[PDB]
């Protein structure tokens, strides 16, 4: 039992950490609960939360040196700079006191690491610096880690239209699925060749990428099921968000108890509160809903004054801010400037062509600190209060599923939603006033559902705006995720008239790939005719065909056909289809293109290429995939299974700049894993070596109303301290598709407690 002084804490508080590393906080005041959460989040994740803050405020170079200056400048270009009075009120009514209590608890732990250097996280010693003190405003001013779009897609679409000319619409059709499948129209007044992709992406990456430590510088699914369809008779609510994997993990599980507060679940460890989980009356989980929140604005600048741009027939001056960037090893801070138009920060300027480009990012406006709208539903007790809280949900765009212990279930999407009167938001626009956001939509303009006749709701990042609903015409967004996971889960959930918690856990682990099944179906139609017939004479081609013939499209870790297919579908087939459908230079820009759109061509190639050419492309690329699989196997006769290639290594940010012995302790190797980006058990990978990069780390399946029966997992662990056994103890549970209890009642928490922490006001 540890006992710590707690300056700023109002009343004594206790923390019971259970055997799986989940902290259970018991405070005597509402706001004391958030003090303890900040203290406990620092205890487990101080380096991580300090790193997020350092990156967000543009303070990296202060300790990491001159290579980080450009990233610090761009980070400050995308901090919230609006009115703070409005900002605090955007999230609910007491967000400022919550944030103030939280950072006081963080700062208490920081002070403790100065008093007791054995408590300082290893990474600080590894890099030669110390944790910083926090201010409440830091919590809401940092924005750039929020999931968002579509600045990058606008640049890519414009670049393709500039390069592909008359083939642009066909090439863009293969590059990116739109839903609904509208025809993009170049905005009047846009020259798509006046969009320098490399410079813009570089500036955008410097402004938004997570903290990175390169060698050079150092040399989702959710668903809710009504009780009439569950084995318990109570609702079941499940959620597994799909995000970057790493050690430590993106999210952290915790439990807050105080007078007026009883919430348990997950969130990013630097944010106060809980955004996925339940409060003993309602439960909630989320998946991305893609309202378009970024537009690239293109300006003409005055030749006599490059800091002025044309706006409504007048030269309008940019606002220029000066920032001081402290650099390790330099006595004076660097003085840098950042220019802003009336629409946002200038990412790039070209005085040769008298042009500038600014990011018009809705996430720089009030209320867009990611997930912090949960302030207003952590204490909601019914649907009216949950729907009300979602009225002010800012970022990221999300589908919320809802259930309560009275048996109700529901769905409401939310997020700051831009009105574009005269463009679709799919291309950059002239910034001279012809294209202006008309305001934001009220959330009651979006569809929603409450106790639907079906008795179940599934969302999985697909466009779920009903085509006959008025919102289908409002330009909410046209760029959604591949819909395979949604279709697969919708099939499974509708096909089970009675299902249990065990069944929902299994669905989160489902590895059937609808792209695989559809590709297999196309293969059965390949004609033994034209050049394809000769290719079927290749022993290597016939070897691959044999593997696929006896496969059901289940992307299992122990499956050799699955390995062949994932190699083929990611690195061979689609690039070959695109190259056979487009001129060479548009094909190079499109690459593997959009899986859904390429699948459509494979199934109906008529207007793209002769069916015989389709067949030839499939078998030629399949041969190359088989060659690669053999190349990657122990021998060409003992072939690698998918799991042999698809390694689940949770990588630490410093892995590439430390030695082998140190890397082995920072990284967490969980072995081989099944699945792909397109299976409900999402295990997206990088194409170089098929290693895991993204998917569900935190997973949750709740018995809504019998709370102690809830199940969760996280990975690789609850602790961010490599010397703590909770750093890596959850990864095997996750690797087996298993869970541990989400204990909630006082008796269950006591039964599960392994350590007690006592905080005393001082
Ligand atoms: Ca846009
Ligand atoms: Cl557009």
């Amino acid at each position: 039992t540890d006992r710590y002084a707690a300056p700023g804490l109002e009343k004594p508080a206790s923390i019971l950490i259970d055997r799986w590393g989940v902290p259970h906080i018991y405070a005597g005041t509402l706001y004391d609960a958030f003090y303890a959460q900040g203290f406990i989040a620092a205890r487990d994740r101080l380096w991580q939360i300090d790193l997020w803050r350092k990156r967000g405020l543009g303070e990296m170079a202060r300790d990491f040196g001159p290579a980080y200056v450009d990233g610090d400048r761009m980070a400050r270009a995308v901090l919230y700079r609006g009115d703070m009075y409005r900002e605090w009120l955007a999230y609910g009514s007491d967000a400022k006191r919550v944030a103030e209590a939280f950072v006081a608890g963080v700062n208490a732990y920081v002070a403790l690491t100065e008093a007791q250097p054995e408590l300082l996280p290893r990474e600080f010693k590894q890099l030669g610096y110390k944790p910083s003190r926090w201010r409440a405003e830091d919590i809401v001013r940092i924005r750039h880690h929020g999931e968002t779009l579509n600045f990058t897609g606008e640049v890519d679409r414009a670049t393709l239209y500039c390069q592909a000319k008359e083939q642009a619409a066909r090439a863009d059709w293969l590059r990116r699925e739109l839903d609904p499948p509208i025809t993009p129209t170049l905005p009047e007044g846009l020259d798509p060749c006046a969009v320098p992709a490399a410079a813009l992406k570089k500036a955008y990456t410097l402004a938004t990428a997570a903290a990175n430590f390169p060698k050079e510088a150092w040399q989702s699914n959710n668903w809710v099921i009504a009780g009439s369809r569950t084995s318990t008779g109570r609702p079941i609510l499940a959620n597994d968000p799909h995000r970057a994997h790493g050690a430590p993990s993106l999210r952290y599980v915790s439990h807050l108890n105080a007078p007026g507060l009883s919430v348990i679940g997950a969130g990013e460890p630097f944010l106060p509160g809980i955004s996925i989980g339940h409060n003993g009356t309602i439960a909630f989980g989320l998946t991305r809903f893609y309202m378009d929140q970024e537009d690239l604005y293109v300006y003409e600048t005055d030749p006599a004054q490059p800091k002025s741009y044309r706006y409504r027939g007048r030269w309008e001056p940019m606002e220029t801010i000066t920032e001081k960037i402290t650099v390790r090893g330099e006595a004076e801070p660097r003085t840098v400037t950042i220019d802003f138009t009336r629409h946002g920060p200038v990412l790039h300027a070209d005085d040769a062509s008298h042009r500038a480009w600014a990011l018009r990012a809705a996430w720089l406006d009030t209320g867009m600190a990611p997930y912090f709208g949960s302030m207003d539903y952590m204490r909601a007790t019914n649907w009216d209060q949950f729907r009300a809280a979602m009225n002010r949900w800012g970022a990221p765009g999300e589908n919320q599923v809802y259930a309560d212990r009275n048996g109700n279930i529901g769905w409401i999407p939310g997020g700051l939603t831009v009105i574009r009167p005269n463009w679709d938001g799919l291309f950059p626009v002239p910034g001279d006033g012809r294209y202006e956001w008309a305001g934001y939509r009220n959330m009651d303009e979006l569809p929603w559902a409450y106790n639907p006749s079906t008795g179940h709701i599934v969302t999985a990042n697909e466009n779920n705006i009903p085509p006959d609903h008025p919102a289908a015409k409002l330009g909410v967004g046209y760029e959604w995720s591949d819909s395979s996971r949604a279709r697969r889960l919708k099939s499974l959930v509708a096909a089970a008239p009675v299902s249990s918690l065990r069944d929902s856990i299994a669905w989160q682990n489902d590895t059937v790939s609808l792209p695989a099944q559809r590709t297999l179906a196309v293969m059965r139609t390949v004609g033994n005719a034209g050049a394809a017939a000769s290719l079927l004479q290749d022993p290597q081609v016939q070897r691959a065909v044999a593997l696929l013939r006896g496969w059901d499209g289940n992307v299992r870790a122990d499956s050799v056909p699955a390995a062949l297919f994932e190699i083929w579908f990611s690195n061979h087939l689609r690039q070959a289809v695109v190259r056979a459908a487009l001129p060479e230079d548009a094909a190079k820009l499109v690459g593997a293109g959009d899986a859904a759109r390429v699948l459509a061509v494979l199934e109906q190639p008529d207007t793209w290429m002769p069916t015989a050419r389709r067949d030839e492309v499939m078998l030629t690329s399949l041969k190359a995939a088989m060659a690669e699989l053999e190349r990657r196997s122990p021998s060409p006769e003992k072939l690698a299974t998918w799991g042999t290639l698809h390694r689940a290594i949770f990588r630490h940010p410093l892995a590439n700049i430390v030695d082998d012995a140190t890397r082995a302790q920072y990284n967490v190797d969980a072995g081989g894993i099944g699945g792909s980006a397109f299976t409900p058990m999402n295990t997206s990978y990088r194409n170089s070596d098929y290693h895991l990069t993204a998917g569900a780390s935190f997973r949750m399946v709740l018995d809504v109303g019998n709370w102690d029966q809830g199940r969760v997992v996280n990975t690789p662990g609850q602790s961010g301290d490599p010397g703590n056994s909770h750093y890596r103890d959850l990864a095997p549970i996750w690797a087996k598709g298993q869970t541990f209890p989400l204990v909630y009642s006082r008796k269950a928490v006591e039964r599960a407690a392994e350590k007690r922490i006592e905080l005393t006001p001082r």
